[PDB]
Parts: structure tokens; sequence; C-alpha cells
């Protein structure tokens, strides 16, 4: 089945090395690449880096590449398994690695091969990638997702004082996915004009995901800007707001520091309950319909308490790290009601699909997501359609490691033709469509 | 030969619509997309936009898409021409349009099809794209180019006061193209730390091409910054500097305004002679080996004078717009000694290859180039290798519409194996290899 597997080091969207894998079958070349996070949860499967400080500041991935070329590849070719057998090939890699967190080969090594196998498998089935993924997941009724565009940035890697990481727009009232793209781009260009006028001509360069990071401190002010741009573009009822707080990043001694990029001062810290009250005010004052990582990745009681007292979507990211073990705990404690799905948090296509089905079985939403460090790879566009989740976040409508996914979703919608359905206001629960 | 052509609107790396074309033959699907400039020369072929303010603020390209789908596609199909016949298919489109600047269909309509045809032709020849391009151009040897990374930004679309558009680094002393990527990436990341420390944490977000635009006014300070990053990264011996001044953008009244982003004040203006004197100082104080568009696209006398008084590379971009007619004039007046090759400035692959050959036959260097607005398309990576020009500028090593090209060049290098030659110090004049 598999003629050759060959891995190489390429550069991701931030200029850092990452893994790319070529898989050859009689049907051709199938290529995939691995993303890389910046604000990673402490429970993520292992991203294997070389640590050679004289090459790429220690960020090379030659070791992961070698694990693929020297060990994984001959093992999978020796097995004789068909590339359609995703689960068997993935399980084979998992047992070969033999560690829970994939720390022998690296999650980035195993995922690279896993993605390529999946693409080669689709071609063997003579199916577009999204339909093959749907079949692997047991789905038949595909849907185009609502895109969630990160347009204002704060948090650990933004050069402002804004503590919360992401402020997103979601065109839930769009007519189609192609129309959602147009709405997103128009609000984005509107927002750029607003920021230029108010914060100056030098305030509209972009961050890693293509959004803006103007110098503000109040999170409420970020929500004000976004709502202002939505209204100015004429889409007040059609576009709503999502947030990724990434609260693990400013968790201090059991409390939360909404000014953590300023010199340390413990008296400013607030409690989980105070943080929960602040969110309730956001949901009251602004059309916020989704909040991701509202509390620290270990602060389970605060998650459960908040989720039980709000009607919006509550997304586990660093809390759940696409990990069935952590998800089951979150399900049992009712910590959240949506899973953020990051294939490189867990390290294989099979396990990511299992994590998605576990969420969906329990009435949760699922939002497919990029990493801050992306590539020209568009796998997650087919993934979100095949898993039928109804929602994807994969950047502002700016920088092609983000537009490559959005463009692919527009091609998919086009291909599905008259059968294309758009999640719209049912992005949390698209199965009712 | 051509079974079907289908065009669609996608978004480019700036979030604006552009043309993508799917072309089908017996051997499969061949896809290409068109870039879009920000500081466009007045002599470029016409980029056709819709101007419908109800959509994308008038930036849609539905008309171009419709010209392809309704007019160009059935014409090329009815012609029965093989996809290997690049020249004939391109000429067919040129005649169909019947205007000098492709203003009936739009240059973007025509190029999109032209690029897809070229990819379909390579597969028909059972060749990698760059070898097909090599044959179309009459070349036999292939060479990997020195990359020119735009790391510091000024000019029309930078939010600082810096007038000159691009300050680039060229790893002429790298061992190979893969090593050139590493040198570029390490200097880029070094520079980011330098900019952070001197100008602040809020000063390292990126512009359209992945580079930085800190708040500086003196162009000499830009050159100092770059030099400082090169040495701190430890590569003083191996990396030199290129500039794209884009002087057309600040040509005022026959004079030049090095503060054109401040409110108009003619007392500020300097003459071409004075500008030329400033370049002479740059070339002396810094390792500047290449200057692009030093004078206005119509200021021929200033070009000829300057070029005759220096030994560095002098690059026509807006001067020449990849246009054989304007190049012949430049040749005659010895206005410059290098052509910046932008396929969408002239609108077809055949005409771009002709522009390149006309340049090379007259002893000029050729630097293949991106546009500010790019896509996930990687055609120019194969183009620069097939045309053997020895140099390419396709962005900072940041943002995957940039890295897609650089990554593709690393794959090409790998594929050529033992036969891979890197232009290195012969980037201006590679045919001696
Ligand atoms: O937490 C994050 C960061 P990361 O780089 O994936 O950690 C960006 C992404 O949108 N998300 O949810
Ligand atoms: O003048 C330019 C700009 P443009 O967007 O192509 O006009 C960016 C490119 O590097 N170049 O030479
Ligand atoms: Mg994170
Ligand atoms: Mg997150
Ligand atoms: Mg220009
Ligand atoms: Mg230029």
């Amino acid at each position: 089945s598999i003629e050759k597997i060959w891995a190489r080091e390429i550069l991701d969207s931030r200029g850092n090395p990452t893994v790319e894998v070529d898989l050859y079958t009689a049907k051709g070349l199938f290529r995939a690449a691995v993303p890389s996070g910046a604000s990673t949860g402490i429970y993520e499967a292992l991203e294997l880096r070389d640590g050679d400080k004289q090459r790429y500041l220690g960020k090379g991935v030659l070791k992961a590449v070698d694990h693929i070329n020297s060990t994984i590849a001959p093992a999978l070719i020796s097995s004789g398994l068909s590339v359609v057998e995703q689960e068997k090939l993935d399980n084979l890699m998992l047992e070969l690695d033999g560690t829970e967190n994939k720390s022998k080969f690296g999650a980035n090594a195993i995922l690279g091969v896993s993605l390529a196998v999946c693409k080669a498998g689709a071609a063997e089935r003579e199916l577009p990638l999204y339909r093959h993924i749907a079949q692997l997941a047991g789905n038949s009724d595909l849907i185009l997702p609502v895109p969630a565009f990160n347009v204002i940035n704060g948090g650990s890697h933004a050069g402002n004082k804004l503590a919360m990481q992401e402020f997103m727009i979601l065109p839930v009232g769009a007519e189609s996915f192609r129309d959602a793209m147009r709405l997103g781009a128009e609000v984005y260009h509107t927002l750029k004009g607003v920021i230029k006028d108010k914060y100056g001509k030098d305030a509209t360069n972009v961050g890693d995901e293509g959004g803006f990071a103007p110098n503000i401190l109040e999170n409420s002010e970020a929500l004000e800007l976004v709502k202002e741009a939505i209204d100015k573009a004429g889409y007040t009822e059609k576009i709503v707001i999502g947030m990724d707080v990434a609260a693990s990043e400013f968790y201090r001694d059991g409390k939360y520091d909404l000014d953590f990029k300023s010199p340390t001062d413990p008296s400013r810290y607030i409690t989980g309950d105070q943080l929960g009250a602040l969110y309730q005010d956001f949901v009251r004052d602004y059309p916020v319909v989704s909040i991701e990582d509202p509390f620290d990745q270990d602060d389970w009681a605060a998650w459960s308490k908040f989720t039980a007292n709000v009607g919006i979507q509550i997304v586990g990211d660093d809390l759940t790290v696409t990990n069935p073990k952590r998800i089951e705990r979150a399900v049992e404690e009712k910590a959240c009601n949506c899973l953020l799905l990051k294939v490189n948090q867990i390290g294989s296509v099979t396990e990511a699909i299992q994590a998605c089905k576990l969420a969906q079985e329990n009435g949760w939403g699922v939002m497919v997501s990029h990493r801050s460090g992306e590539t020209e790879d568009t796998f997650i566009a087919d993934l979100v359609v095949g898993l039928c989740t109804g929602q994807i976040k994969t950047g502002a409508p700016c920088r092609s490691e983000r537009l490559a996914k959005y463009n692919q979703l527009m091609r998919i919608e086009e291909e599905l033709g008259d059968e294309a359905r758009f999640a719209g206001h049912n992005f949390r629960n698209p199965s009712v469509l």
C-alpha cells in the first residue's frame, strides 16, 4: 500500500521549524505538515524539539524527522496495512512509541504521518478528504462551520497590556460559508480603519494570527471596539463575539491577574468568582456567545460553577487538551460544554476523532482550531466539515496560513453544491439541521 | 486536452478577493491563484476589480472570474490545443482580449488561466513544474536562488514615517538554499529581539510581508538596525543588504519627498541628484549590494546617471513592469541592470518568460518576486528555478504566503539532490555556473 514515507523540516508561519511528511502510494503523493502552539496547556502531548542552541535557537525538529524516516516509516510499510486503515496505522505508531504523552517520537512526528496517511486513505477510497473523515467518524450529514475570526489580541504574546488573549467575530447570521467570509473580511477591514483613527497609523500591524493588538488595557474596551466595527460595517444582528481568555496564562497563586504584563503586584489579583462576575457583565453588555478557557486549566470548581450559571458556550482548550481522559473528567464535572479540537494537542487523527465523538456524545459543541504557529496545510478545513462540528477558529481573515483554511472551506462548500448546509445560529449544535 | 476550466474568488494574504483557477485534464486537477500589488506601477497590466461597493468595498473580482468562466474557458477548450502549448494558449488569450493592457478581461483573469495551463502542461510532459518552465525558456541548468528577505518596512503601506519601502537581507554566503533559510530565519528572530529592546514590546507586529515597521524616520537607521541584527546573529561575513526604495511612491513635483507620510511641505523635497548622493553614502557605509526603484518610474535621466556611477545591482520594478517594451527602453538608456520579474505586472507566463530572456540576453540580472498581496500559491518558486535567475524576493521568513515559496524551494533543492547548485555570491550573474 505504502511505497514511501519521507519527512522533512519546513518553516511554519512564525519562521520556526516544523515537521512535514510526504507519503507515496500508487495514487500519488500525499503531504501534510504539523502546527505548533504558543500558549500551550501543560497537559499537551509532547512537541519534540532538538534543543541545539546553535540551530534555529534550539527549535529544530531534525530528531522528530529522523524518528519518522528511520523508525516509523519502515514499521508502517512493513505492516502491509492499507492507508484506509487509519485506526490500525495510528495504533501501530502509538504502541511503537509506547509512552502516554508520545515523548519517545514526539507528538509532532506521529501526527505528521497520521495526517498524511489520512489524505492517502481518502484517495484510496476515492473520496474527498472531508468525506473520508466523515466515514472514519461515522457521520453522513456534512455541514459548513461558522468561522470565528480572531481580530483583537491580548494575552501572553501581544505587546499590549490587555490580559485576555483573543476577541473573535462569528458571522452566525451569514447566508453561507462564502458569505460568512465576506462578512468577516468587511468587518476586519472596518476594524483596521477604526483602530488607525483612534490609536494611530502605527497601531495596525498584525500578530501571529493576523489580528490587531492596539494598546488598550480594559477588556471591556476590546469588546467595545469589536462591537463598534461590527455596527459600522452594518452587521449588528448577523455577527456576534467569541473570546479566548486563556486564563491559565494569568493564573497566580489561586487568583487571577488581569494586569499580568505590568510589574507584579499581588493586591490587584481577583478571585475566580470575581472573574466569573466580570464575564457575566460582558455577556450582558456585549453579544458574547462563547468563552474559551475562562479559568485556569486546573481550577475545576470555578469552571463547573460558571458553566452551571450561564447559558452561553464554554470552551475547554488548555483544560481538555483534546484528551479523552481530561474530557471525560470535564464531562463528569460539567466543567464546560464545548471542546476545542487541536489535533497536535493529542497527536493522531484517530484520537482527535475519538475526542470529538466523546464531546458530541455528551451534548457538547466542538470547535476545530488552528495553533498560533501554522503552515500552508489545510487539513483542519476538511476535518471540521467531516466531523460536522459547525465551528472553526483558524485566524483573522489575514495571512495565508489562515486564509488557506478559509479558502479551502469555500471550495468545499462549492463542491458540496446544492447539498451544502451552513451551521449559522446552530454552530453549537448543528445536528438539528 | 483541456476538459474544463473553472475560476472562483478566494481571499489573498491581505484579506482581499483575488482570482483562483482550476484547470482539468486527463491527468487531473491543476490549480493556480493570482497575486495583487499594493504599490503598483502605473504601467502594469490592468488588475480588474468589480467596483461594487455592496461587496468587499468594491474589491471583488467576480467580473474577472466571469470572463474566465464565460469567455476564456470555452475558447481555450474549443481550440483543441494541448496544455503543453503555453505560447499558443497564451497568445490565444491575448488576441481574445485584444487590448494593450489586458483591460477587457483583466490581467488577473488571463494570468490565472495562464498559470494553471503551465502546471497542467508540466504534468502532460511528466515533468516537475520547474523543468517544464526551464524547457519553455530554453534552459538546461537549474540553480537555487539567493532569497532576499524584507525584514524592515517603510513606504506607502507602513505605519511609520520611514519613506523607503523595503530593507532586505540576502544570505549570499550560505552553503545551500536550506542553509540560506536558516540564516534568514535566525537573523529575523534576532532582529525581533533587537527591535523589542530598543523600540518596545508593542513594536514587533508585522506588516503585509512579515517584516517589522518600527517608528524610525532616518533610512540610515534602518540600515544600522539590519546590520546590527546580522552581526549579533554572527553572520556579518555571509549576509548582505538589498533595498527596494519604491521612489515612485514619494515622487512629488519632479522632486522626492523623504517625509511624504507627514503633511505636505515642498521645502522638504530633494532632487534626484541629492537622492543619488544619499544612495552613494548608503553603498559606502553599509553592505548594500542592490537597490530597487531608486528613482521614479518616469525619471529615466536619474536612473541612467546613477547606474553609470555605481557598481551595485540596480533593479527595475515599477520602471520596467515586467514589460518587454519598457525593458528595451531601459536597456537602451542603461537605466538599470536587473529586472524584477512579476508575472501579474504583464499578465501571462509566456510574456514574463520573454521579459526574463530579453533581460538576460542584455546582460541583466533577474529577481523573481512576490506581490504584497499573495496567496498559498507557490508557482514563482518553480519559476525562479526554471528561469535560473539566481535570486528571489518573496517576503520575510514569516507568514505562510511567504514561507510557502521558501518551503517549496527547499523541496526543489532536495529533489534535485546532488545536482543542486546554490547561486550564492553569483546571484547577479548565475549563468557562469
Ligand atoms: O490558545 C490558543 C492559542 P495556541 O497557540 O493554540 O496555544 C492560539 C489558539 O487560537 N488558541 O486557542
Ligand atoms: O513594490 C513592491 C511591493 P508591491 O505590492 O509588489 O507593489 C512589494 C514587492 O516586494 N515590491 O517590489
Ligand atoms: Mg494556547
Ligand atoms: Mg485557546
Ligand atoms: Mg510596488
Ligand atoms: Mg518593488
